[PDB]
């Protein structure tokens, strides 16, 4: 929709050029006709195009130097004209000569005092998936992103503010981080810091945030720019001594580690969707900072919560084992009625000393399910499972108070969710950590992507198996006696967890042997070993990147564990530079051998 | 703890430099202030730093030649001063100029007669995981390890004993083996043997042991230094003739093979924790020595003990098959009482001729279990299993004497441990050898690393399955009738070795179909095929390094088999050089084609 609208405008531009003799003589290098056209009376010099363009934009756009000069002595006021469309709003001819790097034509427009502070506020210039370039809004931003060091030196001299911000708030240093050629942005970043030699009317230029509060150093980490991260990090390290093949380097940790309640660089890499951003975790101030947080104050407090959680689930288990049950009051309805016990009423539930021991163990599992809904809910997948466990304990709390039949259904969800959250505390162990990443990527990327092909095969054969045995007696082969049991039996024959139905004392239907032989080939052989082969490649991919997926679990745990525990038992990392003559900062010393 | 203490001392050094005008003028190249400071009265020349350092240490540490010379004519007695801390104790300025390779400043301190036998006995110089360098203690050791051939020639002339030993006992040749740049240590090893041209007041320098009794040749094998092993081996080989493309080389085998009761090089590579040390087993005197020990005297005596052990386990088996049993004296307690035989008392056990044949077969399995506890216990995993077997035979010996019920529990351990020690004698066969390395690395590296995630899933669903069927009659579906049977049934449904519970003649509970369908997906599909895919990569890794893992089993067997058999049936390997005019040594001839 948006692309089809944009394509009809770029074809409409080439029509309006082709119709106008003025614009066609500018597109071509036709200085002959531009003489003869401009000597006519009134000439339609200020005629508009499809993009809002003028004649002097066209000569700048097609790199026609000789046609662009003749239009400037004819009409000198075309230099001050922006494009007036919606898709190129504000773009002047000084932007177009800067992008095309027409070095001779930039000096011409600066001699005609073209404004170097004109903002290209269109929609082909926004940072968006619709646009292939994001060059900013000012001519200094366009020249820096095309790697034109001569034009950047040229129009800073003519007075381009280097501290200018576009709509997103990005300065010229934020935009250089977002460019795809990362090597040339490192040479260009240094050239723009050789300037800013002014009065420094705020904090210096590499410390100015955009509208999301990111300085250029944090934006190089959030976006995943590892080349511009290491280049910007060398302003922060500080070599103490060099003793042969040894170097004691002292890193800064001011924007990397959490100062107060602001979001630090470790909190922003975890809370972003770029897979490239998790390459910053392997960098030389950040790799040593996570190991200090984890080995000292993270792994003690994570194996302490993990052992308080085991004693909570064993206490919840034994008060589901010893739940109150009484013999059945009624008589059996049908011969298919197997239930012979029944749960007690609330009055008769607690009338013995062993019921008072259970009442203590039941108050603990209620209090612990309220504390989960005060730590977690007023704020990944184990967020949802610890909340869902906490509801199921309070759903079966209500059913004990108002005496309601069917407490086994909230308890059975609470047993298998309460026990399978012990898998959360497996990221404290390096050899057990990414096992839960394999269980995640097999469920939400292999099973939830191939169950749609199994539910087709199960519904096809369970309906065939049901009507084959629909005339038969279920007291011999009762696998398919009604339709929900034929679906459950066919799901079990698929996974080969119950044996195939056979009697050998009666004559089975003729279509049974043919249908079950076709079933056991497409279901048990072929489509069950597709899934085992799909999950075998998911295992291989995760176990290959095994140690970098564990370190992203350690960062996310330490960030979680610090913002919820009180500050008095979480010391700040590093050495404080007050009483060593280094400032107010917090340094991390790294000694290395080369 | 130790690292946080070390970091606060290296920041305290940079503060005390920055405070003192004397030390700050030495850190910088400030010969101006050092003139004006030293001309003041008393100057605090002997002022101490945070590391125990003086002013002349600082100028040596920051490579300031012009500042270090002015401090020597001012105070000439600063040359004889060690650092006085705990982390740099004994280090002089002559060590610091040697490490930094300040060639002009070393000749200055030797002109000021700095002692070349001063020991850097700190804690930043010990061989330790805390330190990134191990350079020794003397200036000759520091210069040799930084590959400075000019300083080593310089201070041997000024009288550095080349035969000096640090606290670990290492000479200058032991320290060169421990260095990470192995190629430059080979050039440096030869230069220090061009010296030792003295009276040779003990055995020569490449034969001097440290405090663990290792010469440099054995230390290059224990540490895994294969480059310095082949370089030191060429002093031992001896070419006899060269007949075209043929070479009869004669190797020495004095330190490689076991002379007496001392530990040889093959006994030290097996008994070390370096994985690098097992690369020495593929070297040209050592690869041919293991094949001679195994093909001649190892494989006969290992297939002879392996056939005496089969006749021992068949004899132990048939006296467990024919154990004394009598009909049950009591009557059945409950309908769940299935036992209808009972073991005899000791009086009535041996009263027939077939009991006298068994008594012979039972005395053999008692004697053979005592001999195991006289060969093995007065001294890897099959150490423990042959000892555990030997206890279980003597536990069930006691229970036969004092008549005690329950001999089936010591026997059942003794049957499966006695038979699975036949897998020990599978390293005598090259195609069966590393199969037991795959069984080891799957148990103690895959199962004991993923059973913690299965015991979470089994405890979650066995508790759910138990309370679903807790109101139901167990005479139809009795898989989960009490809680230890619900755990054993859920472990069996996990591994898919019993069929899923179904009746089809009664109505099962509603939560059963939902819980078992969720169980059969996460347990039988997903987490059972994780483990099969994890063990599939353990197979692939071991079968790749298949032949070098078999040769480390052959070395460890031959070492074991030689120190336990008497010497009269184990001939020494090689040809003795007495009656061929070669010494007292034992040579191994290798003929090769190039
Ligand atoms: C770190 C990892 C730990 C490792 C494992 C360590 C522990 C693992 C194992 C642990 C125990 C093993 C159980 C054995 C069964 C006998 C017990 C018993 O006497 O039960 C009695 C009732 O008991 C109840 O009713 C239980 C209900 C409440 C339990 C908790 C109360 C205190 C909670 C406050 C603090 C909670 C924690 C605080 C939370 C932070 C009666 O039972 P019985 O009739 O005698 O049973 C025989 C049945 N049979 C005859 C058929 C055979
Ligand atoms: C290298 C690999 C070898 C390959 C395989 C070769 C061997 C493999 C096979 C071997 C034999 C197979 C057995 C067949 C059964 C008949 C035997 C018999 O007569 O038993 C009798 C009792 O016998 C006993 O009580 C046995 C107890 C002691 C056995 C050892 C005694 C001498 C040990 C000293 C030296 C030990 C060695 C020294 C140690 C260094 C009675 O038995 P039965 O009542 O007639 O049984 C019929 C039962 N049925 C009727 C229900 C069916
Ligand atoms: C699917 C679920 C699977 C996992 C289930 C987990 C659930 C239970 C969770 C955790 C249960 C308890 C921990 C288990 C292991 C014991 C200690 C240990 O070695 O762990 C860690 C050290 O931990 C330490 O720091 C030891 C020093 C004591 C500090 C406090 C420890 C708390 C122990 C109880 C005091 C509590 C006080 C309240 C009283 C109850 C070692 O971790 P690592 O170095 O990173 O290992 C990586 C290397 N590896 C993998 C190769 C080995
Ligand atoms: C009421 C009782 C239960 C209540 C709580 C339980 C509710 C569920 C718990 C947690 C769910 C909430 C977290 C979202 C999923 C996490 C994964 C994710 O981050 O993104 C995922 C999108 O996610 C989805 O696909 C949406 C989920 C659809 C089904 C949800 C309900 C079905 C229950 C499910 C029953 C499990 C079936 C087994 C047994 C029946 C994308 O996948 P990925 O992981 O990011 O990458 C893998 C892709 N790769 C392979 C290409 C690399
Ligand atoms: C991925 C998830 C899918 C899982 C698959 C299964 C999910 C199903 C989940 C639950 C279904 C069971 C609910 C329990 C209540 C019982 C009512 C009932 O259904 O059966 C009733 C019958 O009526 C029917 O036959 C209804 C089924 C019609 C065909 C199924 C199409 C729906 C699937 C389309 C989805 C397509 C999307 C998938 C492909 C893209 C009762 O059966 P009866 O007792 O035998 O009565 C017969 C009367 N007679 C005796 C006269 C003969
Ligand atoms: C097969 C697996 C693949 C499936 C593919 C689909 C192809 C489908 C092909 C054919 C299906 C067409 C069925 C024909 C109708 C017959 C009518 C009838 O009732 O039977 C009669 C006998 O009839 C016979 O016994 C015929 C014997 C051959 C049947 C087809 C064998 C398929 C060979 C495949 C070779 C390999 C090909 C594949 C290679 C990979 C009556 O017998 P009855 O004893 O009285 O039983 C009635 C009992 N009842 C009354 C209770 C109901
Ligand atoms: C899980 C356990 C599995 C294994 C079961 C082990 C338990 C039984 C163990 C061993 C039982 C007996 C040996 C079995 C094989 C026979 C000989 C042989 O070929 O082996 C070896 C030669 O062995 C020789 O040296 C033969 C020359 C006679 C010397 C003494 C042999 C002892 C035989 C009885 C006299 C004793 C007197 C006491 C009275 C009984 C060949 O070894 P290889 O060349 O290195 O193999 C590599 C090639 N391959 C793998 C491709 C083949
Ligand atoms: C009472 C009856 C039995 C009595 C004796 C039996 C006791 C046990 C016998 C021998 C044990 C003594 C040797 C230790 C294990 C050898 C492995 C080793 O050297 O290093 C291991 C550390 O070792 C461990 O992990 C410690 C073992 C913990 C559990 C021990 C008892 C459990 C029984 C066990 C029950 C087995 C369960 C199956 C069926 C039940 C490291 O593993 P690795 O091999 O060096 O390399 C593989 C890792 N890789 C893959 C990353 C490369
Ligand atoms: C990897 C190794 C772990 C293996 C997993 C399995 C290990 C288990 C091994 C052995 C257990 C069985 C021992 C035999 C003696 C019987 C006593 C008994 O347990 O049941 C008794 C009940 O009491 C209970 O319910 C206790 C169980 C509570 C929860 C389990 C916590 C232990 C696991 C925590 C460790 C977490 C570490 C793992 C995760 C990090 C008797 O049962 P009953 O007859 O039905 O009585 C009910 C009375 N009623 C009739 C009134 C209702
Ligand atoms: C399912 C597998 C995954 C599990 C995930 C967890 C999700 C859990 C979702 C739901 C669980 C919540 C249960 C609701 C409570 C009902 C109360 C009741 O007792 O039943 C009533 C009927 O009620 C019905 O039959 C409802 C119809 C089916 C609903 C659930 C189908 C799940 C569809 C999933 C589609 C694919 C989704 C997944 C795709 C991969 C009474 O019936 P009854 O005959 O009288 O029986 C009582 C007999 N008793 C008295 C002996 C006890
Ligand atoms: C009455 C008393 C004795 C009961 C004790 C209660 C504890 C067993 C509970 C109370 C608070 C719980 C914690 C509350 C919140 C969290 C955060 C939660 O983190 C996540 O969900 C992050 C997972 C992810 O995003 O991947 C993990 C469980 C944990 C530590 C809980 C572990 C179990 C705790 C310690
Ligand atoms: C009464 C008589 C006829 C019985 C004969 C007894 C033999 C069957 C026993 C006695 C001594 C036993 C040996 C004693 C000790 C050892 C060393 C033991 O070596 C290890 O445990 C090393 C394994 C490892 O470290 O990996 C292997 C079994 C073996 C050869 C035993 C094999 C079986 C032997 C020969
Ligand atoms: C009656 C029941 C309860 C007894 C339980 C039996 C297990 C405790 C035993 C039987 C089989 C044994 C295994 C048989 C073979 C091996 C391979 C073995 O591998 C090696 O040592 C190879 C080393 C090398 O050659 O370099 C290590 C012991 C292990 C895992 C054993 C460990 C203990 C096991 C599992
Ligand atoms: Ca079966």
């Amino acid at each position: 929709s948006w692309a089809q609208s944009r394509d009809e405008q770029n074809l409409l531009q080439q029509k309006r050029i082709w119709e106008s003799p003025l614009l066609l003589a500018a597109k071509d290098n036709d200085v002959q006709a531009l003489n003869k056209l401009l000597k006519y009376e009134d000439c339609k010099v200020h005629q508009r195009g499809a993009m809002g363009e003028t004649a002097l934009h066209i000569a700048a756009l097609y790199d026609n130097l000789e046609a662009a000069m003749v239009l400037m002595e004819a009409a000198p006021e075309l230099v001050f004209e922006p494009m007036t469309s919606e898709l190129y709003e504000g773009q002047t001819a000084l932007h177009i000569a800067v992008v095309n790097q027409n070095m001779n034509l930039v000096r011409a427009l600066l001699a005609r005092r073209a404004s170097v502070s004109a903002r290209a506020t269109g929609t082909a210039f926004r940072r968006s998936p619709r646009n292939l370039i994001y060059f900013g809004e000012h001519p200094l931003s366009f020249a820096a992103c095309v790697n034109s060091e001569e034009i950047v030196r040229l129009l800073i001299e003519h007075g381009a503010d280097i501290r200018a911000q576009d709509s997103l708030g990005n300065t010229v240093l934020h935009i250089l981080i977002l460019q795809p050629n990362k090597t040339f942005a490192c040479q260009m970043y240094n050239l723009l810091l050789s300037y800013d030699r002014h009065g420094d009317h705020l904090q210096p230029l590499d410390l100015v945030p955009n509208h999301q509060g990111l300085t250029p150093f944090k934006l190089a980490g959030v976006e995943g720019n590892t080349v511009m991260f290491q280049h910007l990090m060398q302003k922060r390290k500080h070599t103490q001594w060099t003793y042969g093949p040894l170097t004691s380097t002292l890193y800064d940790l001011t924007e990397i580690d959490s100062s107060g309640d602001e979001q630090s660089l470790l909190e922003l890499i975890i809370t972003t969707k770029k897979r490239e951003a998790r390459q910053i975790l392997d960098q030389t101030p950040v790799k040593e900072l996570v190991s200090l947080k984890w080995k000292r104050y993270g792994r003690p407090y994570f194996c302490m919560l993990g052992a308080i959680y085991l004693l909570y689930i064993i206490c919840f288990t034994m008060c589901c084992i010893y739940r109150p049950l009484k013999p059945r009051t009624n008589n059996r309805t049908s011969p298919r009625d197997n239930t012979l016990l029944q749960q007690k009423l609330l009055q008769e539930a607690y009338v013995t000393p062993k019921d008072d021991i259970r009442l203590v163990g039941e108050l603990v599992t209620v209090i612990g399910a309220i504390i989960i809904l005060l730590v977690e809910v007023p704020d990944g997948p184990f967020h949802v499972l610890i909340i869902t466990y906490a509801f199921m304990v309070l759903v079966t709390m209500v059913m004990r108070l108002i005496s309601a039949s069917g407490e086994v259904v909230p308890m059975s969800f609470a047993l298998v969710l309460g026990w399978c959250n012990v898998m959360y505390f497996a990221r404290g162990f390096q050899m057990l950590g990414p096992f839960t990443i394999m269980i995640q990527k097999m469920i939400f990327g292999d099973l939830m992507r191939f169950c749609w092909l199994m539910a087709v095969v199960i519904l096809g054969f369970a309906s065939a198996f049901y009507i084959i045995f629909q005339t038969e007696d279920p007291e011999e082969l009762g696998h398919f006696y009604d339709y929900p049991m034929a679906l459950f039996s066919t799901f079990e024959l698929f996974l080969t967890i119950i044996d195939g139905p056979a009697n050998y004392n009666v004559d089975l239907p003729f279509m049974y042997s043919i249908t079950y032989a076709a079933f056991a080939i497409i279901a048990t052989l072929l489509m069950l070993n597709l899934l085992i082969a799909m999950m075998g490649d998911t295992h291989w991919r995760v176990a290959h990147e095994r140690d970098e997926l564990w370190r992203a679990q350690i960062v996310a745990t330490t960030v979680m564990l610090e913002r919820k525990l009180p500050r008095c038992l979480w010391p700040r990392s590093g050495i404080c530079g007050r009483e060593y003559g280094l400032g107010d900062r917090w340094f991390l010393r790294v000694e290395d051998r080369q």
